[PDB]
């Protein structure tokens, strides 16, 4: 039951600072603007230890399936090819990207009846709030 709360299926309603973090990322320009008009639907589901995170968009359909605390090869949605770790941290799902020296790292909660998505890189924070679909 560790991420009862998180389980279901989401879609994008919000965005903020997001084309300036994918800036600071390295995303380039022509991947930057139709990732920017991307709204997503995230699916979240446990099956044991197992957590599964798909995003469905007319930019990428993506998927990753996990185990908290365990690192995963992961390439991302702009393409990048990342080391990954996820874990629970104080009811926060905590996603570290690692590659060629750089580190990005996704949080996701819980705020009423929305789930928040914080995403860091350096200095530049980008907030991207997801709803129930
Ligand atoms: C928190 C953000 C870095 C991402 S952006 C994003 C992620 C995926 Cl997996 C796909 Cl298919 C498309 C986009 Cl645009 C998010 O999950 O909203
Ligand atoms: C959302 C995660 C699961 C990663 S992160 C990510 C995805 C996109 Cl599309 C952009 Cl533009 C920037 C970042 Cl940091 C992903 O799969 O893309």
């Amino acid at each position: 039951h560790m991420c009862d709360a998180f389980v279901g299926t989401w879609k994008l309603v919000s965005s903020e600072n997001f084309d300036d973090y994918m800036k600071e990322v390295g995303v380039g320009f022509a991947t930057r603007k139709v990732a920017g008009m991307a709204k997503p639907n995230m699916i979240i589901s446990v099956n044991g230890d197992v957590i599964t995170i798909k995003s469905e968009s007319t930019f990428k359909n993506t998927e990753i399936s996990f185990i908290l605390g365990q690192e995963f090869d992961e390439v991302t949605a702009d393409d990048r090819k990342v080391k990954s770790t996820i874990t629970l941290d104080g009811g926060v799902l905590v996603h570290v990207q690692k590659w060629d020296g750089k580190s990005t790292t996704i949080k996701r909660k819980r705020e009423d009846d929305k789930l928040v998505v914080e995403c860091v890189m350096k200095g530049v924070t980008s907030t991207r709030v997801y709803e129930r679909a």
